[PDB]
């Protein structure tokens, strides 16, 4: 019926705003990125600091894991993405091509491709092995806030301040669908649902929406949080009860019932905007991260 997330660890170390936290697919690690130009690795279960990964010349907006939990990609204000070997901390490739800040990144399930989105209004598809750009998609007419592959990597979804969500065919780069609302507020986050059927989209009018993309119909709306300024990540919680999880500009983590849309928990503790949340792949564990009045990551655990 309702979760009971309680605070287990506060992870200190970043010296500026923390922008993104991600659990490794095998559940072992949490990776964090920050405006301090650093990536940090932490134990997912004991919160123990593991290592700092350094090399970007400016701040980092996003990080993402390969499917074997061995590689990381990061997206930076220095206009590059970097591919990292987590075990060695070494930069394997620097992905060059974007003409402005890179805001978002993800591997496909095979992890032979990386997708990125940028202030430069493009979505790029990269070959992991060579580090070369395979395709540049003229995806949007304002900064791209999020990019995500579906279950098998055959589709990409992108979101933008231009107010649009777009679905792309990975192999051809052609646009398969454009989702439009009405009053087109900036779309600040998007991701495919666990079953690949739906898309979860945030707009900067304090609203999360679950869309059936093949029918182009909104199925659920989640409200009550604050989101009018920052691109705040959202998640599906798949380990216990079926929840939607998001940060909020009132410094709280919000948790909603997937089907009824009622708020079932609000997690208090952070002292700045909670810009990023992540849900552990097997354990009812949430990671949250906040902006520069806070600079910490928090790990929470629920019985359901
Ligand atoms: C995981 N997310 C984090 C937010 N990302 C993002 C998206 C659009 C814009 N944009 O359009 O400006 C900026 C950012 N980055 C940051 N936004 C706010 C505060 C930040 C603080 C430090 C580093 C990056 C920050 C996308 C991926
Ligand atoms: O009762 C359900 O199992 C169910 C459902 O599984 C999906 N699929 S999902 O991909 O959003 C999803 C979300 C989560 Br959290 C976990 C798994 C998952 O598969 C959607 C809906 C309603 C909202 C439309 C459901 F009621």
């Amino acid at each position: 019926v309702k979760p009971n997330y309680a605070l287990k660890f506060t992870l200190a170390g970043h010296t500026k705003a923390v922008s993104s936290v991600k659990f490794s697919p095998n559940g072992e690690w949490l990776a964090s990125s920050s405006a301090d130009k650093l990536i940090k690795i932490w134990g997912a279960y004991d919160g123990k600091f593991e290592k700092t990964i350094s090399g970007h010349k400016l701040g980092i907006s996003d990080v993402a894991w390969s499917s074997d939990s061995n590689l990381l990609v990061s997206a930076s204000d220095d206009k590059t993405l970097k591919i990292w070997d987590v075990s060695s901390g070494k930069c394997l490739k620097t992905l060059k091509g974007h003409s402005n800040y890179v805001f978002c990144c993800n591997f496909n399930p095979q992890s032979n491709l990386i997708v990125s989105g940028s202030f430069d209004e493009s979505v790029r598809i990269w070959d992991v092995k060579t580090g070369k750009c395979l395709k540049t998609l003229p995806a949007h007419s304002d900064p791209v806030s999020a990019v995500h592959f579906n279950r098998d990597g055959s589709l990409i979804v992108s979101s933008s301040y231009d107010g649009l969500c777009r679905i792309w065919d990975t192999a051809s780069g052609q646009c398969l669908k454009t989702l439009i609302d009405d009053d087109n507020p900036p779309v600040s986050f998007v991701k495919f649902s666990p079953n690949g059927k739906y898309i979860l989209a945030a707009t900067l009018d304090n609203t999360l929406k679950l869309w059936d993309y093949s029918k182009g119909k909104c199925l659920k709306t989640y409200t009550g949080h604050k989101n009018e300024k920052y691109c705040i990540f959202a998640n599906f919680s798949v380990t216990g009860g079926k929840w939607i999880v998001s940060g909020s500009e009132d410094n709280l983590v919000y948790i909603w019932n997937l089907q009824t849309k009622e708020i079932v928990q609000k997690l208090q503790g952070h002292t700045d905007v909670v810009i990023s949340t992540a849900c552990h792949p097997t354990e009812n564990i949430i990671a949250s991260a906040a902006l520069e009045n806070d600079k910490t990551i928090k790990l929470w655990k629920s019985d359901c």
